């Protein structure tokens, strides 16, 4: 009745979990009860396992045991190759459907490279987190993001509180600014950059998020229903490589706030 592998959880949130002897492959771990867990935890670090998930084919062959993988113009997997940071974002905003799940496979990490960590960001925590007066002022407040080129048109608007896809809870929505684009509604003019102030702040909060620094042949598990992620600015050069794959929820869920 023991688990097939070792668990650790995150500070803030999330899991770790690594093998439980030598050599073990990513292919050994139970997908449904991972997929279970990342739904409860959001977020899940598979560290440590053998894997040759850094070859195209066997890493979409491998991810077509999570779901229907949400498919890209240039494919199923997305090669995320190397100063400021990235703006916490959910993943589909520009899309026809927001995946369930991004799953992130290190192809190259060298210890060469510092800094620029992933942030990800409990949307759930923060929600919990917040007073009612708060709560209650995020649930009136929408947003219309713009956009570079893209194939589906390229305008947003979201309300910054939407309820969960399973209905078991609220979830933030938020596209921070990069260093219009982003346009407030329902909010006085005269207290956006205030709001803006303070709503980034409470989402970088050490109660809120996790930076992690990737490590060859890590497989991270997000629940983009739940969380934003990000990136911290980098202060050296780097040669990260990351490999992304989307998972659909069953049914996909359709982004209402495409325009
Ligand atoms: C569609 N779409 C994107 C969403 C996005 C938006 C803003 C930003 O800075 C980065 C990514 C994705 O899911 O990849
Ligand atoms: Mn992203």
């Amino acid at each position: 009745e023991l688990n097939s592998f070792q668990t650790e959880e995150i500070t803030p949130f999330g899991l770790k979990i690594t093998p439980q002897y030598s050599d073990q492959h990513i292919d050994t771990l139970p997908v449904e009860q991972l997929k279970e867990l990342a739904r409860k935890h959001h977020l899940l670090i598979l560290r440590g396992f053998k894997s040759d998930l850094s070859d195209h084919e066997k890493y979409e062959k491998y991810a077509r045991n999570w779901g229907e993988i949400m498919m890209w113009p240039f494919g199923a997997i997305l090669d995320v190759r190397e100063n400021s940071y990235m703006p916490l974002h959910w993943d589909g905003m520009y899309k026809p459907t927001i995946p369930e799940f991004i799953m992130f496979h290190c192809a190259h990490a060298p210890e060469s490279d510092q800094g620029g960590r992933t942030t990800f960001v409990n949307t759930r925590r923060v929600v919990a987190n917040a007073t009612q007066q708060q709560l209650e002022q995020w649930k009136n407040i929408s947003i219309t993001y713009r956009i570079k080129v893209t194939h589906y048109g390229g305008e947003v608007h979201s309300p910054l509180v939407e309820e969960h896809p399973d209905r078991n809870g609220f979830v933030i929505r938020y596209n921070e600014p990069a260093v219009h684009a982003i346009e407030y509604h329902n909010i006085n003019p005269d207290q956006v950059a205030e709001f803006q102030q303070d709503f980034i702040n409470i989402l970088y909060d050490k109660r809120h998020l996790y930076a992690h620094a990737w490590k060859k042949s890590d497989l991270v598990i997000v629940d983009n229903f739940s969380l934003l992620h990000g990136r911290e600015g980098f202060t050296s050069k780097s040669e990260r490589h990351l490999q992304r794959i989307h998972i659909q929820s069953n049914p996909a869920f359709n982004n209402q706030a495409l325009r």
